[PDB]
């Protein structure tokens, strides 16, 4: 799965089993575009704060305002 390994390169670790869960969520369950996933993840890098709950930060502020799709965040 790119987007696993996206985070598990960034994040220097394994998921776990809650995170690939949590993960599986967002993406189907929420249907959160897995690109905007990605790009959580980007903004957590570029920010020098690769850690799993500010990555999720991130993607709850992006909710709240209704945005589920890359697109929506502007592609
Ligand atoms: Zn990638
Ligand atoms: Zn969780
Ligand atoms: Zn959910
Ligand atoms: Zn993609």
């Amino acid at each position: 799965n790119a987007l696993v390994e996206d985070f598990e390169r960034e994040l220097g670790r394994m998921l776990s089993p809650f995170e690939l869960e949590d993960l599986q969520k967002t993406v189907s369950d929420d249907k959160t575009d897995p690109d905007l996933v990605r790009s959580a993840l980007r903004e957590a890098v570029f920010n020098g704060k690769t850690n799993w709950n500010y990555i999720q930060a991130i993607l709850r502020n992006w909710r709240h305002e209704g945005i589920s799709t890359l697109r929506q965040v502007e592609e």
